[PDB]
């Protein structure tokens, strides 16, 4: 969980 990927992960 990696501030950057955030979308649908939060």
């Amino acid at each position: 969980w990696n501030p950057a990927d955030y979308g649908g992960i939060a």
